């Protein structure tokens, strides 16, 4: 509605009709209607995308996917070495960067949370056409990722996402 | 926007009559209280979009609008009775007045689905005369108001106008 104040209050609702109300001594409609209810808050929680636009887990079950697409993807210490750029399914699920073989996939190559990190354009990860859409994710940890992105366009897209998502979070 | 509070009307419904009298342990009974008085609190954040049991003026629930005015009934006017000071306020669909903004008890109210209201500068032989306006109820009843100046009176027509209109 008018949004922090009223997830303070979603979030209350939640521990309340979730845990409170856990192992309490209610009537067969009482449990029928938690239970519903507990469904109705976790599907409410998609509406919020919008304001921001580990285990396995299938490609097609990530919650809060802020941002998806196809890249293409090299770790810094692999590019060294010569290893070729890798087709990948990314997603940004909640703070986590997520990235599968396809969008169908059940479960993920590999992923890292983005806290701490930077990410920036960086044109000059590539010698052919394509070098404009690439960035790079930078890990504290000093572990690098670096994209291409189908455009300049997608490239820029992820890098403001992402970037929204470093800082206006603190 | 409405996706969120009509979550939120059925979690209203669930806190505060699913669960009465539920055999709920002291903890829960608490937290149920605590509750029930944040849903009626975050009510208020949603006037913005929009800007009969005795109450008191300080216990009305979503006054959209509100302020100082004076009353008199058109029915009334013809018999002589004068205008009167009012502190007035919308209540949703429900314009209350009170004698103060301290009362305990309004002198009456009446809810506003399906009246009129409108600008009417020809109702006083005064320097207040291009700030006046009428509500009309359906019973024909005509309720007329002198506002504290012409922006105060075009303020409160707009706004029931608004309320009078998309609601629907």
């Amino acid at each position: 509605g008018s949004p922090e104040e009223i997830r303070n209050l979603l979030a209350d609702v939640e521990t309340f009709v979730a845990d409170t109300l856990k192992g309490e001594n209610l009537s067969k409609k009482a449990k029928e209607k938690r239970e519903s209810l507990i469904k109705k808050i976790k599907d409410v929680k998609s509406v919020y995308l919008q304001e921001f636009q580990f285990p396995p887990i299938a490609a097609q079950d990530l919650p809060f996917v802020i941002k998806a697409g196809y890249l293409e993807k090299r770790r810094k210490d692999h590019s060294f070495l010569g290893f070729e750029w890798q087709k990948r399914w990314c997603a940004l699920s909640k703070t986590v960067f997520y990235y599968y073989g396809s969008d169908k996939d059940k479960q993920q190559k590999g992923e890292f949370a983005i806290d701490g990190y930077d990410v920036r354009m960086n044109n000059t990860l590539r010698k052919d056409g394509k070098k404009d859409c690439c960035f790079e994710i930078c890990a504290p940890d000093k572990r690098i990722y670096q994209f291409t992105a189908a455009s300049p366009k997608d490239a820029e897209e992820w890098v403001q996402q992402l970037k929204f998502i470093l800082q206006d979070l603190g």
